[PDB]
């Protein structure tokens, strides 16, 4: 079995790819799959948060995987007004919601009541199946 017990600080090429939601990539250890069908098990320590882009390793150093963010199902706030959005941004936050913060472009966990409360601002609030990278700190 392929254990992945380390995210290198300096990236190897990647001999695999393993593409991971959110709630997995905050996980220590697990069962996962590898895109090209292949068994491995995170061995990590705790504390970690995989990014997309991010190198795991093996103990022998002859696997490097590359973590890849998988889609998710959230809602994507796009909005070309920074004011409006970072009212939107203060709003998540004081509700505890882990959110990614892009330009001109916010993403969550799909969450209707949310999406309704933000649409009280005149954003326009839809849904899509894509990666997902909240900002740093839960």
């Amino acid at each position: 079995m392929l254990y992945l017990t380390q995210r290198l600080e300096i990236p190897a090429a990647a001999t695999a790819s393993v593409t991971l939601p959110i709630d997995v990539r905050v996980k220590s250890r697990v069962k996962v799959t590898l895109n090209d069908g292949r068994d491995a098990g995170l061995l990590l320590p705790r504390g970690l948060l995989l990014r997309g882009g991010d190198v795991l390793s093996n103990e022998e150093g002859t696997e490097f995987v590359q973590v890849i963010a998988a889609d998710e199902e959230v809602s994507v706030v796009r909005c070309d007004d920074p004011f409006m959005l970072a009212k939107a941004c203060y709003a998540l936050g004081n509700r505890h919601v882990p959110l990614q913060i892009m330009p001109g472009e916010l993403r969550y966990h799909h969450d209707h009541v949310l999406d309704d409360m933000l649409r009280q601002f005149g954003l326009t609030v839809t849904f899509g199946q894509l990666p997902f990278e909240p900002e740093a700190g839960a």
